Order: C-alpha cells, then sequence, then structure tokens
C-alpha cells in the first residue's frame, strides 16, 4: 500500500484534509506539506505536527509560547510524535517518520501550532 500523503495549508488557515489514514503495513510514512498562499511565514506560517489526541492542547499551548524561532514548538517536547518544519507562502517541507510510533487503535491528531491556527487547522490520523 502507499505510505505518503500530500497536504496544503493556505492563507485562509485551512488544511486540505482533516483525516489521514496510515496503512497498517507501512513501516514509514511521509508527509509532504506545501503552502499555496501568498502570506509570509511570520504571519501565516504552517507546520504539520502529530501527537496523541490528549497531548494536542499541551503541545499547541507550549508551542505558541516558544516563538517563531523555535517553529512554535517547545524544545525537546516528547509529546510530539513527528512534525514538519514551519513554512510560509511558496515553501514546502517533507518529513518521514517511523510507523512504529503509531499503535493500532490509538487516537492521534495533526495540527498547526502557529498562534491561533490549531482550532481551524487540525485533523485525525489513524492506522488502518
Ligand atoms: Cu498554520
Amino acid at each position: 500500500a502507499e505510505c505518503s500523503v500530500d497536504i496544503q495549508g493556505n492563507d485562509q488557515m485551512q488544511f486540505n484534509t482533516n483525516a489521514i489514514t496510515v496503512d497498517k503495513s507501512c513501516k514509514q510514512f511521509t508527509i509532504n506539506l506545501s503552502h499555496p498562499g501568498n502570506l509570509p511565514k511570520n504571519v501565516m506560517g504552517h507546520n504539520w505536527v502529530l501527537s496523541t489526541a490528549a497531548d494536542m492542547q499541551g503541545v499547541v499551548t507550549d508551542g505558541m509560547a516558544s516563538g517563531l524561532d523555535k517553529d512554535y514548538l517547545k524544545p525537546d517536547d516528547s509529546r510530539v510524535i513527528a512534525h514538519t518544519k514551519l513554512i510560509g507562502s511558496g515553501e514546502k517541507d517533507s518529513i518521514t517518520f517511523d510507523v512504529s510510533k503509531l499503535k493500532e487503535g490509538e487516537q492521534y491528531m495533526f495540527f498547526c501550532t502557529f498562534p491561533g491556527h490549531s482550532a481551524l487547522m487540525k485533523g485525525t490520523l489513524t492506522l488502518k
């Protein structure tokens, strides 16, 4: 089965998906994030950040506090399972992580940790 997904975040604070499925036979999974908007990183930056559903609020809250130079993530935040870098208009970033980090049946959320974005830019990730 395929083990990648392409995702976009725009100037309207939208991701173009709110549900990601990772096939259970994948050993790695790749997220290709792009920003088709016109606004720069420092006002409309987007990352793709993955945690358990329960950890999302904490990661987002400490993330906002950490500032732009830390990609809006608290340093050494063990709650973050995987994440792209933060990007603005016309940029793209890819990450590849181990599916060994994703247990069957557990509930995961992906979201942007740029200030104010997460309520609008979030979705589920599940293994199937
Ligand atoms: Cu964002």
